[PDB]
């Protein structure tokens, strides 16, 4: 399938060139998983999400994404025109208050939820995590982003927006998940990604286009917009069977676009998410 005029990142992730703005994908489309957005919540009714979306569990007086940063995390993983994996089922997992604030020990609960609830939900092709949030070292939020991986999900975090060692910040720092830096369009880090040895994979991340909240739309920047660039990408690879929860991050990197982008640290992996999909 090919859609034309897509967001920029889309056209990245299934191409071996930037500069180009036609997305193409096999057209299973992430059908029969599903991916559980982290953050805000998500705007259920919002058209681009075709009844695919809905909130699952909330740990605030509503459910409803009041901020919009899960609405559009979510837009990137699933939405029609914004989305990667444009028909996953979406579950949404409100951590975030709506001024995009959470402590961490209700963060580490909703990845415990997510790793119990899949098992209520029909996900024959598997199921991914977004977490596109994070803060300082913490040993147990590493270690609930562990579990959940453990538990038979594929886990991408955000790597962070401080520009500086992703090895100092939490979900980030946990070796076992996908740990996700940001991209722009010329294929230069983004700058204020996070970088480092922990890092996985690099995503689009600079001036991404998905929804928001109000059934409206617009771009922002973070390593946030890129975690559920890599998040849709596992879970339509994971469709089309090529890999598995446990293995999506390591064959994620494997069929990277490699030694493309600029301004990568040394030591850090030069590696841009890729769906290696012949038309
Ligand atoms: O840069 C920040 O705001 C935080 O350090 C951070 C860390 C990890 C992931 C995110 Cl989205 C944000």
């Amino acid at each position: 399938a090919a859609q034309t005029n897509a967001p920029w990142g889309l056209a990245r992730i299934s191409s071996t060139s930037p500069g180009t703005s036609t997305y193409y994908y096999d057209e299973s489309a992430g059908q029969g998983s599903c991916v559980y957005v982290i953050d805000t919540g998500i705007e259920a009714s919002h058209p681009e999400f075709e009844g695919r979306a809905q909130m699952v569990k909330t740990y605030y007086y509503s459910s409803r994404d009041g901020n919009g940063h899960g609405t559009h995390c979510a837009g990137t993983v699933g939405s029609r025109t914004y989305g990667v994996a444009k028909k996953t089922q979406l579950f949404g997992v409100k951590v975030l208050d709506d001024n995009g604030s959470g402590q961490y020990s209700t963060i580490i609960a909703g990845m415990d939820f997510v790793a119990s609830d899949k098992n209520n939900r029909n996900c024959p092709k598997g199921v991914v995590a977004s977490l596109s949030l994070g803060g300082g070292y913490s040993s147990s939020v590493n270690s609930a982003a562990a579990r959940l991986q453990s538990s038979g999900v594929m886990v991408a975090v955000a790597a962070g927006n401080n520009n500086a060692d992703a090895r100092n910040y939490s979900p980030a720092s946990e070796p076992s998940v996908c740990t996700v830096g940001a991209s722009d369009r010329y294929d230069r880090r983004s700058s204020f990604s996070n970088y480092g040895s922990v890092l996985d994979i690099f995503g689009p991340g600079t001036d991404i286009l998905s929804t928001w909240i109000g059934g409206s739309t617009r771009s922002i920047s973070g390593t946030s917009m890129a975690t559920p660039h890599v998040a849709g990408l596992a879970a339509y690879l994971m469709t089309l069977g090529k890999t598995t929860a446990a293995s999506a991050c390591r064959y994620i990197a494997d069929t990277a676009n490699k030694g493309d982008l600029s301004n990568i640290p040394f030591g850090t992996v030069n590696l841009l998410a890729y769906n290696n999909y012949q038309a």
